[PDB]
């Protein structure tokens, strides 16, 4: 891919950054080009809003034990300077004999808030232990920072991603966990839905990503939410979110008032999942979630899957009429379709892209935000 850009000093675009053009002005043309564009997007997101995602450390070990239907995966991670941390997620297993290749698994941030089908194991990930997230007071606290240092630039969500990567490393080394590491999904609701999106985007071994009501800093776009808040919708936005918690790097503070200068938005974050599968779910009852911004953000991200000829690997379903993080039974068929196809190997059709258009004081106008023509990427 060559030397990937992590900063674009002269960038200034009030509309959504174009997925299909590299920072240097080179247009994407092949499906393989998307791998390099994803890597550039990774670098840009880390530089502007997420902080640094460390690579696998040189020590990662794991032991496993099981009591009844609950496994405990005891992980240790260590740096070359001997510093180490440990954490022990648990796994809830279906009973009986697993498939020949092991159970498909969903890594659920603090248990998630989706119903998980019977043939799928659930790993409960205590992401708040990995990086605290009470308020701005939490900056640099959590197991991640006991390894890398409390001034490490990673946001809380980037630290969470790191923990997921170590979990998957551990599973690959632990046959007795009886997990099919080729069929791992990730989910989370609300602030943990923001986290699940980051995990699926940055950790390519995740086969299915399921963010639930993730809102601002999740599947909503910064630029669209600024439009909402300026027009009287009481949405969460970039300016408020960096003061509320530590889900983003301290450096993001330098850009929340200057969003057009940021050469990325969360449509590119979501597009990092491609060519893997993702369906996110949103709720128009809570303007805090920035409903129009999520629909426009994911509509923009969808063009990447469309350009790759795999539109049905990316879903979006947005409805109203239920409490925050309550699962409406009306969406269970859509959720199960993605789980069935991408984790359970069924021939389920996954064409899901729906909203009720309940956006409050604004509307979605694609011509005001998307300026690119989706190319047909070759090869
Ligand atoms: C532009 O940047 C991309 C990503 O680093 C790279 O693959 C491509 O070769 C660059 N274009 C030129 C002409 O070097
Ligand atoms: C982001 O990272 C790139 C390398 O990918 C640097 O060149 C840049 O200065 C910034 O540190
Ligand atoms: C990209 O990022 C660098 C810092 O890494 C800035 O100096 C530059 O102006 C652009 O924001």
């Amino acid at each position: 891919c060559g030397a990937i850009a992590s900063t674009v000093p002269n960038y200034n675009n009030a509309k959504l950054p174009d997925p299909f053009t590299f920072a240097n002005g080179t247009a994407l043309r092949t499906k393989a080009d998307w791998s390099c564009r994803r890597a550039e997007i990774s670098a840009l997101i880390q530089n502007y809003e997420a902080g640094t995602l460390p690579p696998k450390p040189p020590v990662v070990t794991a032991s496993f034990s099981k009591s009844g239907n609950t496994g405990t995966l005891a992980i240790t991670a260590g740096l070359s300077n001997s510093q180490t941390i440990k954490f022990s997620p648990t796994i809830s297993y279906p009973s009986g004999t697993p498939p020949a290749n092991g159970w498909p698994l969903i890594i659920a941030y603090e248990g998630g808030s989706i119903p998980i089908p019977a043939g799928v194991a659930t790993l409960t990930y205590s992401n708040s232990d990995m990086a605290q997230q009470n308020s701005a007071s939490s900056r640099g606290q959590g197991l991640f920072y006991q390894l890398y240092g409390s001034t490490h630039s990673a946001s809380a969500m980037t630290a969470w991603v790191w923990g997921v990567s170590r979990i998957i490393d551990a599973l690959e080394m632990t046959p007795t966990a009886q997990i099919n590491t080729q069929r791992i999904g990730v989910t989370g609701c609300s602030r943990d839905g923001k986290g699940a999106l980051m995990a699926g985007a940055f950790e390519e071994r995740i086969a299915l990503t399921i963010p639930q009501e993730s809102g601002s800093g999740g599947d909503a776009c910064w630029r669209l939410s600024k439009y909402e808040i300026d027009n009287g919708n009481q949405v969460q936005d970039a300016v408020e979110i960096v003061g509320e918690n530590v889900w983003f790097s301290t450096n993001f503070n330098n850009y929340v008032q200057k969003l057009p200068t940021v050469p990325e938005d969360h449509h590119l974050l979501a597009a990092m999942v491609a060519p893997r599968a993702m369906i996110s779910f949103e709720n128009t009852d809570y303007l805090w979630l920035s409903p129009m911004s999520s629909f426009g953000c994911m509509t923009a991200a969808h063009t990447v899957w469309q350009g790759l000829g795999i539109a049905d690997s990316h879903g979006f379903a947005q409805v109203g009429g239920h409490a925050h993080c309550a699962w409406p039974s009306s969406l269970t068929p859509q959720l199960n379709a993605f789980i069935n196809r991408f984790l359970l190997d069924q021939s389920a059709t996954t064409n899901v892209f729906t909203t009720n258009n309940q956006f409050g004081k604004v509307q979605w106008n694609a011509a005001n935000w998307i300026t690119w023509t989706t190319p047909t990427l070759t090869g």
